[PDB]
């Protein structure tokens, strides 16, 4: 559907002029619905833009509109189609995990990465089983969080060893090591090919053992960083890992932690 906004459970007859532009975020606009006061994220696709960009934007929007039943994927509130533009209203999140790392200026606690791991794995498992989509780029910039504790996947250096000669599991492990240590494991590489050489030649950058990380966390990262892809576990096997099982039920106040980090300059 187009020309309608669905915030919560109320559908609103809306047009693009019913939204107030509050500025650009990081092209995704922050806009306010004048009829209710809701602030939403709006992605603008110009019909005169690049054909390559508009091709993938329409492709992911197809998946986004099909992912209304997944609580770990950014939801679409509606679309506005004009004679020159396509505005995609999206659920407004707080910030991405990469900004949280830079704002923290240090490692992100394991309990936060535990809830983050459960959310991201279930999002990737949803894209594969129900949509046949394999998200070929999982990184902290694609992991979104808000002030209510939600952790969702955004869009659809981290390439798996076999993707060069499943593959997304390797990208999640690299992201977990980067957030758990505050250091990108391939930060000393100048070119993209130098990162490539170290992934195949060097041992997997595992989690350090002197930071109080639980054995379940280090085991989950080691399983994600398996160089031989034939021995890398499935999402079916990952979802039963004790690290996933712990944070599927453990109460972690991600909302309060998110506010505390955002309250720093
Ligand atoms: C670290 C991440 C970061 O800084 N960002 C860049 C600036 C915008 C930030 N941000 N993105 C979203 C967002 C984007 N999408 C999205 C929807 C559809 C498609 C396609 C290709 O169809 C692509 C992206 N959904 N959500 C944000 C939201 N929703 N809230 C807050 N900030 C957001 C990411």
């Amino acid at each position: 559907q187009t020309g309608y906004l669905t915030i919560g459970g109320q559908r609103y007859q809306a047009e693009i002029n019913d939204l107030e532009n509050l500025g650009e975020m990081g092209q995704v606009w922050k806009m306010r619905f004048r009829k209710t006061g809701h602030v939403i994220a709006v992605k603008q696709m110009r019909r005169s833009g690049n054909k390559e960009e508009n091709k993938r934007i329409l492709m992911d929007l197809d998946v986004v509109l099909k992912s209304h039943d997944c609580p770990y994927i950014v939801q679409c509130f509606g679309t506005f189609i004009t004679n020159t533009d396509v505005f995609i209203a999206m659920e407004l999140m707080g910030t991405c995990a990469e900004k949280l790392k830079k704002r923290m200026q240090g490692p992100i606690p394991e309990r936060i990465l535990g809830k983050m791991t459960v959310a991201i794995v279930k999002a990737l498992y949803y894209l594969k089983e129900k949509h046949g989509v394999i998200h070929r780029d999982v990184k902290p910039s694609n992991i979104l969080l808000d002030e209510r504790g939600q952790i969702k996947l955004c869009d659809f250096a981290y390439m798996a060893p076999e993707r060069i000669d499943r593959a997304d599991v390797w990208s999640l492990g690299i992201s977990l090591v980067e957030l758990a240590t505050g250091q990108f494991p391939y930060k000393k590489c100048k070119t993209d090919f130098e990162v490539l050489t170290k992934v195949l030649q060097e041992e997997p950058p595992l989690l350090p053992g002197h930071m109080g990380f639980s054995g379940d966390f280090q085991s989950f990262v080691k399983d994600c960083l398996t160089k031989d892809h034939r021995k890398r576990p499935k999402y079916n096997k990952l979802l039963e890992h004790s690290f996933i099982k712990r944070y599927e039920t453990l109460e972690v106040d991600v909302a309060s932690w998110f506010k505390d980090v955002m309250a720093k300059t």
